[PDB]
């Protein structure tokens, strides 16, 4: 009985990791195609089975962060979101955490993603009116050119500038959607997917 | 494109199906089990993936229906829980509501399973101290000899009766139990718990 009892519990785990696979394909397909509601519902399925997996790969923590990175790029100019226990961090700062702690190449395009997210991270508290809040995401963000425009931009609290517009919030998610399609088509060929695909493909 | 995204909103349709069944499998588990916090989980997670389905086949609403109506018998004595829109009707009426439209044999098992919910239902609320929202309970579910019974331990107000020992909350418990065991057996063969149970079988 407690054999059968392990046995089951080690293929639900099993299980929990097609599982997840498959929610982070989906959450990022409807990132990327812009699919607001199917992304909020993809969100809630994710976060549930994330807190039925114990222990996990690298890989699967990979997944889970991309999954967390995604959540909080759509959360950007949502102020009032709290992601982390510390409730002064914005959402675009905790995408930039995740950003700079997943395991993956540091190729132009990470650093790209990076500098746009630090800019929109400061831009998102100007739009608002929210001055202050901005030049104390601005300290803990650089904690020299570019550093040194924004805090001229957050001195002369201007709610729009021209810097933002170029580097805009934007161009910000064209980038992340850049990387997000080598996510997709790199998750792509897991196990649920592929199985789905081929059922579907079966029946044409 | 579209044909493409079509494909791919049914391979989804194929995963979210299979996902089902492999909850519904985990919460019977957890059930016969009585494994308390694994039921929770698993119930927020099976919730989360009935909202990502929108047709639904005649096995899937048994299947939704199932994991219904043992989350409302797991809350039988959570008077506070409210599953209807009508805020009235108490987790066990809703219980005995989902187990009148499951489409199963109406054997002797099936009756007296609906006969102990009838009885706890009323029980429950006696338990609490609650005199008259027992007698409305107990309107709305005949709404002779029983219920002759029933309505007598009503009007004498004990919190107690030897009657509720007899047809006890656990005797309930143990009957649901012994019919979780026959879905258990039915649902072993789904496509995502064989798929893990080989995988984890080939690792032995
Ligand atoms: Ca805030
Ligand atoms: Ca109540």
């Amino acid at each position: 009985e407690e054999e059968d009892a392990g046995l089951v519990a080690e293929a639900e785990a099993v299980a929990a990791g097609w599982m997840l696979d498959f929610l982070c394909l989906s959450l990022c397909r409807a990132f990327r195609d812009g699919r607001s509601e199917d992304f909020r519902r993809t969100r809630n399925s994710a976060e549930a089975i994330i807190h039925g997996l114990s222990s996990l790969t690298a890989c699967q923590l990979r997944t889970i962060y991309i999954c967390q990175f995604l959540t909080r790029i759509a959360a950007g100019k949502t102020l009032d979101a709290q992601f982390e226990n510390d409730e002064r961090i914005t959402p675009l700062e905790s995408a930039l955490m995740i950003w700079g702690s997943i395991e993956k190449e540091h190729d132009k395009l990470h650093e790209e993603i990076q500098n746009l997210i630090k800019i929109q991270a400061i831009a998102v508290c100007m739009e608002n009116g929210n001055f202050k809040e901005a030049e104390e995401v601005f300290e803990r963000i650089f904690g020299m050119p570019f550093k040194s425009k924004l805090l001229m931009i957050i001195s002369q609290k201007d709610t729009f500038h021209s810097f933002f517009q170029h580097f805009s919030y934007n161009h910000m998610m064209e980038k992340i959607k850049s990387y997000v399609n080598y996510v997709l088509s790199e998750k792509s060929s897991t196990f649920l997917m592929k199985a789905a695909a081929k059922v579907v493909e079966s029946k044409r």
